[PDB]
């Protein structure tokens, strides 16, 4: 079967829950899903062997757009991950009280495109408690699968 990698940076658990929800959706559809906390990964060759890569990251920063801390090293070395020609999609939790709502997702997408990835679906941005967005999360995973 096709193999999917999900890597998530999450501090309060929201993007982690989102990743777990996406993983079950893909696994139910027949994907072999490898889900990893970004804190545990190294960037070099990270995407090797994977037909689909899903990257999740929350947004931070006192008065700038900053990526979740565990994701920053992966972003900083994203050019070594094997993203060229890779089918990728991005997701993240945020808070719409911030103007740059899920700004980290946008930043990861833009760099992926420079690096030659194929963005298979527009990034998923979740407001507030992601358990109150379960339908949106499952639907997005479904749409990602249908777009590859
Ligand atoms: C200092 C600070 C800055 C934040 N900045 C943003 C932001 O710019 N855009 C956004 O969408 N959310 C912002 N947030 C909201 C967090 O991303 C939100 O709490 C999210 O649910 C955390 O997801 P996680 O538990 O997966 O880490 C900010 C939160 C804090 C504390």
């Amino acid at each position: 079967s096709a193999k999917a990698l999900i890597v998530y940076g999450s501090t309060t658990g929201n993007t982690e829950y989102t990743a777990e929800t996406i993983a079950r959706e893909l696994a139910d559809a027949g994907y072999e899903v490898d889900s990893r906390d970004a804190a545990s990964v190294e960037a070099g060759g990270l995407f090797e062997g994977f037909d689909l890569v899903l990257l999740g990251c929350s947004t931070w920063g006192d008065d700038s757009i900053e990526l979740q801390d565990d994701f920053i090293p992966l972003f900083d070395s994203l050019e070594e991950t094997g993203a060229q020609g890779r089918k990728v999609a991005c997701f993240g939790c945020g808070d719409s009280s911030w103007e740059y709502f899920c700004g980290a997702v946008d930043a990861i997408e833009e760099k992926l495109k420079n690096l030659g990835a194929e963005i298979v679906q527009d990034g998923l941005c979740i407001d507030g408690d992601p358990r109150a967005a379960r339908d949106d999360i499952v639907g997005w995973a479904h749409d990602v699968r249908g777009a590859i």
